[PDB]
C-alpha cells in the first residue's frame, strides 16, 4: 500500500516510533519517503545479492529471511515478505532493532544522505497527529 505522508506519520507514531531511540517522527517519515516513497511493497536488490524490503527497505543480510541471501542473518526473526504488508507493524518493530544496533539511523544510508541534519520537521507539518 502507498501511504499518504500524514497517514504514515500517524501509523509510525501510533506504533511508538515517535522519538524512539531519539529520532522524532519527522526523522522516520523522512526516511520512509526517500527509502520506499511510502510504498509498503517496494523492493530493491543490492549488489551483494541481498534485497531491501518494505516501507523502510529493511535489508535481508541481517534482519529478515528471504531465502536468497547466502550467509545472511535473520535478526528480527521474520520472513522478509512480512515487511511488504499494508500493516507496517513488522517493519516498525524491526526498525526498532536496526536503529538500536549501534549506528542509530545511519543504518538507512538514505536517511543520512537525505534527512540527517535537515529540517525533518516539515515531513509531519500539518498532520493532525
Ligand atoms: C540463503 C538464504 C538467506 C535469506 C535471507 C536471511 C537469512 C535468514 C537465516 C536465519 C539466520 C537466523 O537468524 S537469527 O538471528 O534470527 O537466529
Amino acid at each position: 500500500k502507498v501511504f499518504g505522508r500524514c497517514e504514515l506519520a500517524a501509523a509510525m507514531k501510533r506504533h511508538g516510533l515517535d522519538n524512539y531511540r531519539g529520532y522524532s517522527l519527522g526523522n522516520w517519515v523522512c526516511a520512509a519517503k526517500f527509502e520506499s516513497n511510502f510504498n509498503t511493497q517496494a523492493t530493491n536488490r543490492n549488489t551483494d545479492g541481498s534485497t531491501d524490503y518494505g516501507i523502510l527497505q529493511i535489508n535481508s543480510r541481517w534482519w529478515c529471511n528471504d531465502g536468497r541471501t547466502p550467509g545472511s542473518r535473520n535478526l528480527c526473526n521474520i520472513p522478509c515478505s512480512a515487511l511488504l504488508s499494508s500493516d507496517i507493524t513488522a517493519s516498525v518493530n524491526c526498525a526498532k532493532k536496526i536503529v538500536s544496533d549501534g549506528n542509530g539511523m545511519n543504518a538507512w544510508v538514505a536517511w543520512r544522505n537525505r534527512c540527517k541534519g535537515t529540517d525533518v520537521q516539515a515531513w509531519i507539518r500539518g498532520c493532525r497527529l
